[PDB]
């Protein structure tokens, strides 16, 4: 192992996530190592779980440094990819509200893409769909979908300089998965003010603007099939 050297391994990286030093370079070197190792290795995602690294990373979301937040959110997105134990552990540790706080506060677009991709990975686990509605439906609708959509047209809303297509796309993937929840979950989404109207508007704007292959529109259509019904009184 390490004997006074800096050869990086998963074990050294998790060891460098001590909560109290707040040294951006140390956290960034350790969390980017985990990000890179978990990009294509399922075994690395399991190993970080075994080494208790998921909570250590979530604790460092408190660090107000853009490099740290990119490393930590990038790491966490790669850790939960196709790993159900890790998705469940992020949810169980109250990772969703903390991640949403960073998503609202950061001024870095790439950090928003990482967080929104991470949440999208969580949302494909069937056991997490209702939890994601409880924890994330309102923040995702009001912070991303509504402002990026351009709805309502007739109110000429300003553009949002801290959103882009990739962030909107991720969030539509999130919501698409969430809209396959059961009836009580779908009712909450249907009744979330402005969600349906904004998705409809986005879809129609991409038709008028000749973007027939827009992948966010595909997600919007699916969300709307799942949600756009009412029960007779």
């Amino acid at each position: 192992g390490s004997n006074a050297d800096m050869e990086m391994t998963l074990e050294r990286a998790v060891s460098m996530l001590e909560a109290d030093h707040m040294l951006p370079s140390r956290i960034s070197a350790a969390a980017t190592f985990i990000q890179h190792e978990c990009f294509q290795k399922s075994e690395a995602r399991k190993r970080v779980n075994q080494l208790r690294g998921i909570l250590k990373l979530l604790q460092l979301l408190k660090v107000q440094n853009e490099d740290v937040q990119r490393a930590v959110c990038g790491a966490l997105r790669n850790l939960v990819f196709e790993d159900n134990d890790n998705k469940l552990e992020v949810a169980e540790l109250n990772g969703v509200p903390r991640l949403l706080q960073v998503l609202k506060q950061t001024r870095d677009l790439e950090t928003k893409k990482q967080i929104t991709g991470l949440l999208w990975n969580l949302s494909s686990n069937d056991k997490l769909k209702n939890l994601m509605i409880t924890e994330a439906l309102l923040t995702l609708t009001e912070n991303i979908i509504i402002p990026f959509s351009g709805w309502p047209e007739g109110d000429y809303p300003k553009a949002n300089g801290l959103l882009d297509f990739d962030i909107f796309y991720n969030v539509t993937g999130c919501l698409r998965n969430m809209s396959s929840a059961g009836a009580d979950g779908r009712k909450a989404m249907r009744r979330c003010d402005g969600l349906i109207d904004s998705l409809v508007h986005y879809v129609r704007g991409t038709i008028a603007d000749y973007q027939p292959d827009d992948k966010a529109t595909e997600n919007c259509v699916c969300i709307l099939h799942n949600l756009s019904y009412q029960l007779e009184a």
